[PDB]
């Protein structure tokens, strides 16, 4: 089995494009080679070794991959939330400082030594829940040097976790203070000097934007994705969270690899995803703490055949969950997707949301080597139980990380 790794009984989901529901097959081993799935054999082909692994029949499933997060950040808002559960009026906590702005304040003064220490055991819960790969957003700095500090700390936590991380430039996720009466200045800001420099450092892998009244308008919007465009950088977007602008129309014009939030998303937007081949990326757990009411168009997404990723969102105001596995449950119940939908999108539909549809996601030969052995039964749990270690085996790029 031309491989220096094997796994040998394995009950593997591969979850597979070409493949019903979770693409369960029989017992299987699984040989590595060179940080790739270098085979899938049925285990009844075979009649060992002896560094040979044997998961006695245990659960494999591609690793968890969650597209869409802020875990990099200072400070903390919890008071400011008790002061609004007690009745104190937002714009009282608002002239006192409340807000993202708060988050941004706390997150200028941070060092990039102090967020990378405030990330460390942010990540570490993610990495017990079985995700492999992690996509983390700037956009709580503001400046020049506060976004790319931002990103620095998203390739260190990379480098130092056995984990994969893909950056993303959100400098347009508010108009900072300095800006305020300039919102078209800063906009500036971002496609002649911040994206140039995120580039010329090899520091984003894609850009984002908050398109929104509150954010960014849609021509703001198609400022940046120009910018974008020119450093051969993907981009993505914060659409139809609170209402619609025509935002998502616009991404998938661009090629964009995915559209988040969608609450607000409207029928000529599904058109125009299901043809530009964008991922809608659903995020439950921000509906959930945001006490949300407008549900996202699931039932038309997938009437259209819009892939839907899930994604944790992880954010010091939206959605202070550090959970994956929470967030599946969330679009589960609160979004009525079924366990098997969420598996495919936290894996399949995750990775194409990151651009790595060709590398992760799947048990198929010649993709990364990035699975999980489970001690669960069946996949359906992944979704069901929330908050227990149930890892056996964490692999990455073909490597054991549990230990
Ligand atoms: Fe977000």
């Amino acid at each position: 089995l031309n491989c220096e790794r094997v796994w040998l009984n394995v009950t593997p989901a591969t979850l597979r494009s070409d493949l019903a529901d979770y693409g369960l097959l029989e017992p299987h081993a699984l040989g590595v080679h060179e940080g790739r799935i270098h085979a899938l054999v049925p285990m009844q082909d075979l009649k060992y070794p002896a560094h040979w692994q044997d998961m006695k029949g245990k659960l494999v499933t591609p690793g968890l991959i969650d597209c869409h997060t802020h875990l990099i950040f200072a400070g903390s808002r919890a008071e400011e939330f008790e002061l609004r559960q007690k009745g104190v009026p937002y714009a009282e906590i608002a002239r006192k400082g409340g807000g993202i702005i708060s988050t941004v304040r706390a997150t200028r003064a941070a060092s990039e030594d102090q967020l990378f220490e405030l990330a460390l055991p942010r990540v570490k819960s993610l990495i017990r829940e079985g995700v492999t790969t992690v996509e983390i957003k700037s956009g709580y700095g503001l400046t020049l040097e506060d976004e790319l500090k931002m990103l620095r700390v998203a390739r260190r936590l990379g480098e130092a976790l056995p984990i994969r991380v893909k950056t993303t430039l959100l400098a347009a996720h508010a108009v900072p203070p300095e800006y305020r009466d300039d919102p078209d200045s800063w906009v500036e800001t971002i496609c002649q000097e911040i994206i140039p420099a995120a580039a010329e450092a090899g520091l984003a892998d894609a850009v984002d934007v908050f398109c929104e009244h509150i954010g960014f308008s849609l021509a703001q919007t198609e400022q940046v994705y120009l910018a974008a465009d020119q450093y051969g950088l993907a981009v993505k977007g914060h659409m139809d969270q609170l209402s619609n602008l025509g935002g998502s129309t616009l991404a998938a014009n661009f090629g964009a690899l995915s559209v988040d939030h969608l609450e607000y998303l409207d029928p000529e937007g599904i058109q125009a995803l299901a043809h530009r081949g964008v991922v809608a990326t659903l995020l439950p757990t921000a509906f959930y703490f945001l006490k949300e009411t407008k549900l996202p168009p699931v039932v038309a997404l997938r009437k259209a055949g819009v892939p839907m990723a899930v994604s944790s969102d992880i954010n010091p105001g939206t959605a202070p969950i550090v959970s994956l596995r929470m967030a599946m449950n969330m679009a589960c119940t609160l979004f009525g997707l079924t366990p098997v939908e969420a598996m495919a999108g936290v894996t399949r539909h995750a990775a194409r949301a990151l651009g790595e549809q060709e590398q992760l996601g799947q048990l198929r030969v010649g993709m990364l080597a990035d699975f999980l052995v489970w001690n669960c039964g069946h996949p359906a749990e992944l979704s069901y139980l929330i908050g227990v270690d149930q890892l056996v085996s964490r692999v990455v790029n073909g490597e054991e990380t549990l230990h």
